[PDB]
Protein backbone atom coordinates (compact mmCIF):
# COMPACT_ATOMS: atom_id res chain seq x y z
CA UNK A 1 0.00 0.00 0.00
CA UNK A 2 1.14 3.61 -1.30
CA UNK A 3 1.89 6.30 1.19
CA UNK A 4 1.15 9.80 1.22
CA UNK A 5 1.86 12.59 3.41
CA UNK A 6 0.08 15.89 3.82
CA UNK A 7 0.90 18.22 6.32
CA UNK A 8 3.60 16.15 7.90
CA UNK A 9 1.42 13.23 8.13
CA UNK A 10 1.62 9.90 6.42
CA UNK A 11 -1.24 8.01 5.26
CA UNK A 12 -2.05 4.60 3.90
CA UNK A 13 -4.92 2.47 1.58
CA UNK A 14 -5.38 0.97 5.14
CA UNK A 15 -6.47 4.71 6.71
CA UNK A 16 -9.23 5.46 3.83
CA UNK A 17 -12.91 4.56 5.30
CA UNK A 18 -13.84 1.86 3.47
CA UNK A 19 -17.65 1.70 2.88
CA UNK A 20 -19.41 -2.07 2.08
CA UNK A 21 -20.15 -2.00 -1.55
CA UNK A 22 -24.08 -3.37 -0.18
CA UNK A 23 -24.04 -0.22 1.49
CA UNK A 24 -23.73 1.81 -1.74
CA UNK A 25 -26.47 2.23 -4.30
CA UNK A 26 -26.25 3.98 -8.08
CA UNK A 27 -28.82 6.53 -8.94
CA UNK A 28 -27.81 8.12 -12.13
CA UNK A 29 -25.02 8.57 -14.49
CA UNK A 30 -23.59 12.57 -13.97
CA UNK A 31 -20.47 11.77 -16.77
CA UNK A 32 -12.60 11.84 -19.54
CA UNK A 33 -11.11 8.38 -17.84
CA UNK A 34 -13.99 6.71 -15.78
CA UNK A 35 -17.07 7.78 -14.82
CA UNK A 36 -19.39 9.96 -11.81
CA UNK A 37 -22.49 8.89 -10.70
CA UNK A 38 -24.98 10.13 -7.81
CA UNK A 39 -25.02 7.77 -5.20
CA UNK A 40 -26.58 6.87 -1.74
CA UNK A 41 -24.81 5.42 1.27
CA UNK A 42 -29.77 7.95 3.66
CA UNK A 43 -26.47 9.53 2.61
CA UNK A 44 -26.42 11.28 -1.18
CA UNK A 45 -23.20 10.78 -2.47
CA UNK A 46 -21.18 11.57 -5.82
CA UNK A 47 -19.30 8.25 -7.02
CA UNK A 48 -16.11 8.31 -8.58
CA UNK A 49 -15.56 4.79 -10.85
CA UNK A 50 -12.35 3.22 -11.74
CA UNK A 51 -13.02 1.37 -14.97
CA UNK A 52 -12.09 -2.64 -14.43
CA UNK A 53 -10.19 -2.15 -17.72
CA UNK A 54 -7.26 -0.08 -16.59
CA UNK A 55 -3.48 -0.12 -16.40
CA UNK A 56 -1.57 -0.78 -12.84
CA UNK A 57 -0.60 2.83 -12.94
CA UNK A 58 -4.14 4.04 -13.50
CA UNK A 59 -5.00 1.89 -10.15
CA UNK A 60 -2.33 3.55 -8.45
CA UNK A 61 -3.39 7.03 -9.97
CA UNK A 62 -7.13 6.66 -8.18
CA UNK A 63 -5.57 4.89 -5.07
CA UNK A 64 -3.52 8.46 -4.78
CA UNK A 65 -6.88 10.51 -5.75
CA UNK A 66 -8.26 8.92 -2.51
CA UNK A 67 -5.50 9.72 -0.14
CA UNK A 68 -5.06 12.90 -1.41
CA UNK A 69 -8.59 14.25 -0.79
CA UNK A 70 -9.59 12.04 2.41
CA UNK A 71 -6.84 14.22 4.45
CA UNK A 72 -7.82 17.57 3.32
CA UNK A 73 -10.24 19.18 5.96
CA UNK A 74 -11.94 22.40 4.67
CA UNK A 75 -15.25 23.27 3.53
CA UNK A 76 -14.08 24.89 0.19
CA UNK A 77 -12.49 21.36 -0.62
CA UNK A 78 -14.97 18.52 -1.37
CA UNK A 79 -14.97 16.21 1.10
CA UNK A 80 -14.50 12.05 0.63
CA UNK A 81 -17.05 10.35 2.34
CA UNK A 82 -15.28 7.26 2.02
CA UNK A 83 -14.07 4.60 -0.80
CA UNK A 84 -15.29 1.03 -2.22
CA UNK A 85 -11.74 -0.42 -2.80
CA UNK A 86 -12.40 -4.20 -1.98
CA UNK A 87 -15.05 -4.42 -4.99
CA UNK A 88 -14.80 -3.96 -8.54
CA UNK A 89 -15.18 -1.33 -10.18
CA UNK A 90 -13.20 0.70 -7.31
CA UNK A 91 -15.27 3.03 -5.81
CA UNK A 92 -14.29 6.83 -4.51
CA UNK A 93 -17.10 8.14 -2.58
CA UNK A 94 -16.96 12.14 -2.66
CA UNK A 95 -19.46 15.34 -1.52
CA UNK A 96 -22.42 15.17 -4.07
CA UNK A 97 -21.92 18.68 -5.47
CA UNK A 98 -25.43 19.49 -7.31
CA UNK A 99 -24.11 22.87 -8.85
CA UNK A 100 -21.78 21.09 -10.81
CA UNK A 101 -18.78 22.32 -12.21
CA UNK A 102 -18.08 26.63 -12.19
CA UNK A 103 -17.27 26.36 -15.81
CA UNK A 104 -20.36 24.65 -16.84
CA UNK A 105 -22.44 26.61 -14.28
CA UNK A 106 -21.54 30.35 -15.49
CA UNK A 107 -21.84 29.36 -19.16
CA UNK A 108 -25.61 27.90 -18.21
CA UNK A 109 -26.31 31.03 -15.83
CA UNK A 110 -25.26 33.42 -18.09
CA UNK A 111 -28.40 36.89 -17.60
CA UNK A 112 -30.28 36.51 -20.79
CA UNK A 113 -33.52 37.80 -21.60
CA UNK A 114 -34.98 35.05 -20.02
CA UNK A 115 -32.95 35.19 -16.83
CA UNK A 116 -32.22 38.45 -16.43
CA UNK A 117 -31.30 38.72 -12.98
CA UNK A 118 -30.27 35.14 -13.09
CA UNK A 119 -26.91 36.07 -11.48
CA UNK A 120 -25.34 39.03 -10.18
CA UNK A 121 -21.56 40.30 -9.14
CA UNK A 122 -22.44 39.51 -5.63
CA UNK A 123 -22.73 35.92 -6.45
CA UNK A 124 -19.34 36.11 -8.64
CA UNK A 125 -17.40 37.17 -5.67
CA UNK A 126 -18.53 35.09 -3.48
CA UNK A 127 -17.24 32.10 -5.79
CA UNK A 128 -14.42 33.63 -5.65
CA UNK A 129 -13.87 34.04 -2.21
CA UNK A 130 -15.03 30.59 -1.80
CA UNK A 131 -12.14 29.23 -3.79
CA UNK A 132 -9.73 31.56 -2.32
CA UNK A 133 -10.53 30.19 0.90
CA UNK A 134 -9.70 26.84 -0.42
CA UNK A 135 -6.55 28.09 -1.90
CA UNK A 136 -5.68 29.62 1.30
CA UNK A 137 -6.01 26.90 3.35
CA UNK A 138 -3.57 24.74 0.32
CA UNK A 139 -1.24 27.10 0.51
CA UNK A 140 -1.11 27.32 4.72
CA UNK A 141 -0.34 23.57 4.65
CA UNK A 142 2.12 24.11 1.73
CA UNK A 143 0.08 21.69 -1.06
CA UNK A 144 0.58 23.29 -4.31
CA UNK A 145 -2.90 22.51 -6.74
CA UNK A 146 -1.31 23.06 -10.23
CA UNK A 147 -4.83 23.54 -12.00
CA UNK A 148 -6.60 25.89 -10.27
CA UNK A 149 -9.56 26.77 -13.21
CA UNK A 150 -13.13 26.57 -13.57
CA UNK A 151 -13.77 23.42 -14.83
CA UNK A 152 -12.05 22.14 -11.33
CA UNK A 153 -14.45 23.37 -8.97
CA UNK A 154 -17.50 22.28 -7.90
CA UNK A 155 -20.87 23.84 -6.26
CA UNK A 156 -22.97 22.11 -3.94
CA UNK A 157 -26.11 24.09 -5.40
CA UNK A 158 -27.61 26.23 -8.60
CA UNK A 159 -29.00 28.14 -6.41
CA UNK A 160 -28.33 31.18 -4.15
CA UNK A 161 -26.55 29.45 -1.08
CA UNK A 162 -24.45 27.82 -3.62
CA UNK A 163 -20.63 27.43 -1.71
CA UNK A 164 -18.01 26.98 -4.48
CA UNK A 165 -14.91 24.26 -3.91
CA UNK A 166 -12.55 22.90 -5.14
CA UNK A 167 -12.91 19.58 -6.67
CA UNK A 168 -10.49 18.36 -9.04
CA UNK A 169 -7.25 17.30 -8.22
CA UNK A 170 -5.98 15.10 -10.83
CA UNK A 171 -2.85 16.93 -11.96
CA UNK A 172 -1.42 17.47 -8.15
CA UNK A 173 -1.98 13.57 -8.23
CA UNK A 174 0.24 12.99 -11.26
CA UNK A 175 3.18 15.37 -9.76
CA UNK A 176 2.88 13.98 -6.56
CA UNK A 177 3.45 10.16 -8.45
CA UNK A 178 -0.13 12.55 -19.15
CA UNK A 179 1.75 15.39 -21.91
CA UNK A 180 2.52 18.83 -23.31
CA UNK A 181 -0.58 19.05 -25.43
CA UNK A 182 -2.22 18.17 -22.02
CA UNK A 183 -1.00 20.79 -19.51
CA UNK A 184 -3.18 23.70 -18.73
CA UNK A 185 -0.70 26.06 -20.33
CA UNK A 186 -3.17 29.02 -20.25
CA UNK A 187 -3.90 28.53 -16.26
CA UNK A 188 0.48 28.67 -16.09
CA UNK A 189 3.09 31.26 -15.16
CA UNK A 190 6.08 32.50 -16.74
CA UNK A 191 8.31 30.60 -14.65
CA UNK A 192 6.03 27.37 -14.33
CA UNK A 193 6.19 26.51 -18.42
CA UNK A 194 9.38 27.81 -18.43
CA UNK A 195 11.86 26.33 -15.73
CA UNK A 196 9.23 23.74 -14.40
CA UNK A 197 8.90 25.94 -11.08
CA UNK A 198 6.03 25.12 -8.99
CA UNK A 199 5.46 27.21 -5.57
CA UNK A 200 1.79 28.52 -4.35
CA UNK A 201 3.02 31.71 -6.04
CA UNK A 202 1.74 29.11 -9.13
CA UNK A 203 -1.69 28.99 -7.38
CA UNK A 204 -1.91 32.70 -7.26
CA UNK A 205 -1.12 33.35 -11.28
CA UNK A 206 -3.98 30.59 -11.82
CA UNK A 207 -6.41 32.20 -9.48
CA UNK A 208 -6.43 35.19 -10.91
CA UNK A 209 -6.75 33.33 -14.33
CA UNK A 210 -9.82 31.45 -12.66
CA UNK A 211 -10.94 35.10 -11.66
CA UNK A 212 -11.10 36.31 -15.12
CA UNK A 213 -12.74 32.89 -15.88
CA UNK A 214 -15.33 33.53 -13.64
CA UNK A 215 -16.13 37.51 -14.58
CA UNK A 216 -16.18 36.34 -18.17
CA UNK A 217 -18.67 34.01 -17.16
CA UNK A 218 -17.07 30.80 -17.95
CA UNK A 219 -15.10 32.14 -21.33
CA UNK A 220 -12.15 30.53 -22.65
CA UNK A 221 -9.13 32.22 -21.36
CA UNK A 222 -7.09 34.25 -24.10
CA UNK A 223 -10.09 34.60 -26.41
CA UNK A 224 -8.86 33.04 -30.39
CA UNK A 225 -5.06 32.35 -29.15
CA UNK A 226 -3.53 28.79 -29.28
CA UNK A 227 -1.61 27.17 -26.23
CA UNK A 228 1.66 28.04 -27.50
CA UNK A 229 0.10 31.64 -28.40
CA UNK A 230 -0.64 32.34 -24.88
CA UNK A 231 2.86 31.11 -23.94
CA UNK A 232 4.50 33.43 -26.08
CA UNK A 233 1.99 35.97 -25.37
CA UNK A 234 2.28 36.06 -21.68
CA UNK A 235 6.37 35.16 -21.19
CA UNK A 236 6.57 38.73 -23.65
CA UNK A 237 4.25 40.74 -20.89
CA UNK A 238 1.37 40.22 -22.57
CA UNK A 239 -1.98 40.00 -19.89
CA UNK A 240 -5.79 39.46 -20.69
CA UNK A 241 -7.79 42.54 -20.53
CA UNK A 242 -10.66 43.01 -18.34
CA UNK A 243 -14.03 40.78 -18.82
CA UNK A 244 -16.63 42.49 -20.28
CA UNK A 245 -18.68 44.90 -17.76
CA UNK A 246 -16.00 43.99 -14.98
CA UNK A 247 -15.60 46.54 -11.93
CA UNK A 248 -11.72 48.20 -12.11
CA UNK A 249 -11.37 47.10 -8.48
CA UNK A 250 -11.88 43.29 -9.36
CA UNK A 251 -9.47 43.72 -12.61
CA UNK A 252 -6.76 44.78 -10.15
CA UNK A 253 -6.71 41.99 -8.25
CA UNK A 254 -6.25 39.85 -11.77
CA UNK A 255 -3.54 42.16 -12.48
CA UNK A 256 -1.61 41.70 -9.01
CA UNK A 257 -1.81 37.92 -10.11
CA UNK A 258 -0.12 37.92 -13.10
CA UNK A 259 2.66 40.02 -11.82
CA UNK A 260 5.80 38.34 -13.86
CA UNK A 261 7.30 38.14 -10.54
CA UNK A 262 6.38 35.58 -8.09
CA UNK A 263 8.07 37.41 -5.22
CA UNK A 264 5.45 39.92 -6.75
CA UNK A 265 2.22 38.39 -6.42
CA UNK A 266 0.15 37.94 -3.31
CA UNK A 267 -0.54 35.57 -1.41
CA UNK A 268 -3.92 34.65 -0.74
CA UNK A 269 -4.48 36.12 2.56
CA UNK A 270 -4.14 39.35 0.53
CA UNK A 271 -5.91 38.14 -2.21
CA UNK A 272 -9.21 36.81 0.40
CA UNK A 273 -8.67 40.90 1.93
CA UNK A 274 -8.73 42.08 -1.64
CA UNK A 275 -12.06 40.08 -2.20
CA UNK A 276 -13.41 41.19 0.94
CA UNK A 277 -12.50 45.02 -0.11
CA UNK A 278 -14.88 44.79 -3.74
CA UNK A 279 -17.70 43.18 -1.69
CA UNK A 280 -17.36 45.92 0.09
CA UNK A 281 -17.89 48.60 -2.69
CA UNK A 282 -21.74 49.61 -3.31
CA UNK A 283 -20.25 50.49 -6.81
CA UNK A 284 -18.39 47.20 -7.51
CA UNK A 285 -21.71 44.90 -6.85
CA UNK A 286 -24.08 47.22 -8.11
CA UNK A 287 -22.26 46.85 -11.48
CA UNK A 288 -25.05 44.77 -13.74
CA UNK A 289 -23.34 41.76 -15.99
CA UNK A 290 -23.98 41.97 -19.45
CA UNK A 291 -26.94 39.91 -20.68
CA UNK A 292 -26.30 37.82 -23.98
Amino acid sequence: NPNYCFAGKTSSISDLKEVPRKNITLIRGLGAFGEVYEGQVPLQVAVKTLPEVCSEQDELDFLMEALIISKFNHQNIVRCIGVSLQSLPRFILLELMAGGDLKSFLRETRPRPSQPSSLAMLDLLHVARDIACGCQYLEENHFIHRDIAARNCLLTCPGPGRVAKIGDFGMARDIYRGGCAMLPVKWMPPEAFMEGIFTSKTDTWSFGVLLWEIFSLGYMPYPSKSNQEVLEFVTSGGRMDPPKNCPGPVYRIMTQCWQHQPEDRPNFAIILERIEYCTQDPDVINTALPIE
